[PDB]
């Protein structure tokens, strides 16, 4: 009785109008089986025509043979779908339909996402931005004869509402080159799997977000089921060292802590009751806080951990989104578990502050960066284009944001530090870190220009079988390339001046 008309779908652009996800006119055909049940002599060539088996096709249509619609191919562009109506095989129609074709591919797969045979979002935004992006279909009233003569089409029951155009926050010119680094780097360190997101600080925008392996939504025929995870949003680990910065945070806060405060964690090891903390550089005695972070010491961490009470650490993590829901309402995205202790004990109280004690993606700890970054303000997360700015929370108290944001422009570029993050012509900050899930991945954590921050970045690098993998020599090494690219894309004036 009724045959929908679909509606144009909404365009997906990146930020500056590229295109990502575009609505293509195509030429469907259908097939009403009682008309096509008296001109059995032209099947073998309507049948030849769509490249299929006489047999197969002969069976479906006297499978069929009580129905009125059938569908015969889908998707074929306008010149084929005229050429095969021009063999007027009774009971055979067109159907001017529209599928997504992604310009830009494998590169900004698992953000775009896809739909599926009717047009509908199945994946990342095209499924987040369905209800925008979709539109309104049409209705046409088809009559019929008591059998299988279209006697009328009488009229359209109802005309299509086209979908809406959506500018995603993906800068396409960062994210094709963070595409390209993290495949420069997985190739280098004889890795297979990684994420890299990139985060606009004073905005909450998700300007790139990449993940290897990729794959072409264009041809989604059998691919690697490893290709289609969104590891940034989907993979949760415990970030471990790289959410030091926010214990240091909460001890900064606490007001019994101060950057040059000492702390003695000689001979690199600490004994609370059966447990053991032990850090992996062993080579100290007395540190500042700055110190704690570029030697990255565990028992450092927890001397404070125990000092200012897990709580205090619970709660910034808490309050800057790691283990928290993002508001993204992007499809299979993982929340992660930060858990509520209440009251800790030491063991748990270090691990905590340490990072072993909760479990984040890429995307919640470049948002708990950001935060940092943007002087302890967090914006909303956004994977749309964000005109008007939201006022955001006041996370963490601006004088704190400021002295963490300079012990970690330290642990970058002070003796002994992280050097292979240091971004030419600009001042960067970050920390590096291993992350477990036992399985581990290789962190770096940052932001720059690190005097007055625009960018926060984080890098993670799947650790094969075999570990080795030291945040600081794999991680690192990426965040200074597709940091200096993304500032100079964005053209941000260099911050490292006389
Ligand atoms: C945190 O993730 C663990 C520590 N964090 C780091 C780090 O700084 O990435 C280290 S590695 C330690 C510090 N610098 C040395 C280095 O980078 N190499 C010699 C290459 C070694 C620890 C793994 C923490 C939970 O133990």
């Amino acid at each position: 009785r009724h045959i929908a008309i679909p509606a144009h779908r909404g365009l997906i652009t990146d930020r500056n109008g590229e295109p990502l996800a575009v609505s293509t006119p195509v030429t469907t055909l259908w097939a009403n089986p009682k008309e096509l049940m008296t001109a059995k002599e032209r099947w073998p060539q309507l049948a030849a025509a769509l490249g299929q088996d006489t047999k197969l096709f002969a069976d479906r249509i006297e499978q069929n043979a009580e129905r009125e619609f059938i569908y015969l191919v889908r998707g074929l562009t306008p010149e084929q779908g005229e050429g095969v109506i021009a063999l007027k095989v009774p009971g055979v129609y067109s159907i001017e339909e529209f599928r997504r074709f992604y310009p830009a591919g494998e590169v900004v797969a698992h953000a775009v996402g896809f739909t599926d045979v009717d047009d509908r979002g199945r994946e990342g935004i095209e499924l987040a931005f369905d209800e925008w992006l979709a539109g309104v279909p049409g209705k046409r009233q088809v009559l019929k004869d008591r059998r299988g003569r279209v006697i009328k089409d009488v009229q359209v029951t109802k005309n299509a509402k086209p979908g809406k155009t959506l500018a995603l926050s993906i800068d396409l010119r960062l994210q094709y080159l963070a595409h390209r680094e993290l495949r420069n780097a997985l190739l280098e360190n004889g890795a297979k799997a990684g994420s890299l997101v990139i985060m606009d600080v004073k905005t909450g925008e998700i300007l790139a977000m990449t993940n290897q392996p990729t794959y072409n939504p264009n041809n989604r025929r059998n691919l690697q089921p490893a290709a289609m995870r969104n590891r940034a949003m989907i993979d949760v680990f415990e970030p471990g060292s790289t959410v030091k910065p926010f214990s240091m945070s909460a001890a900064l806060a606490s007001g019994r802590w101060k950057p040059s405060d000492i702390v003695d964690v000689y001979p690199g090891t600490l004994q609370i009751g059966r447990y053991t903390i032990r850090d992996v550089s062993r080579n100290s005695r007395q540190l500042d806080l700055t110190g704690i972070l570029i030697k990255s010491s565990n028992v450092g961490i927890s001397k404070i951990a125990f000092d200012i009470g897990a709580e205090s650490i619970y709660s910034v993590m808490q309050q800057v989104g790691l283990g928290q829901d993002t508001g993204l309402g992007f499809p299979g995205e993982r929340v992660g578990n930060l858990p509520n202790h209440r009251k800790w004990p030491k063991a748990e109280t270090a691990t905590l502050a340490y990072g072993y004690g909760l479990s984040v993606t890429a995307i919640q700890l470049a948002h708990a960066y950001a935060a940092l970054a943007n002087d302890g303000k967090s914006v909303p997360l956004s994977m749309t284009r964000v005109d008007r700015v939201p006022d955001g929370v006041q996370v963490i108290s601006p004088e704190v944001a400021s002295t963490v944001q300079g012990m970690l422009q330290q642990v970058v570029e002070a003796q002994g530090g992280v050097f292979r993050a240091q971004v030419p012509g600009y001042h960067a900050a970050g920390k590096s870190g291993t992350a477990r899930k036992n399985a581990y991945r290789s962190l770096f954590a940052g932001f720059a220009p690190a005097t007055d921050p625009r960018i926060a970045m984080v890098v993670v690098i799947d650790e094969p079988s075999k570990a080795g993998y030291f945040g600081g020599l794999v991680s690192a090494p990426v965040f200074s390339k597709v940091m200096a690219g993304a500032l100079r894309l964005m053209n941000v004036p260099p911050d490292n001046l006389p």
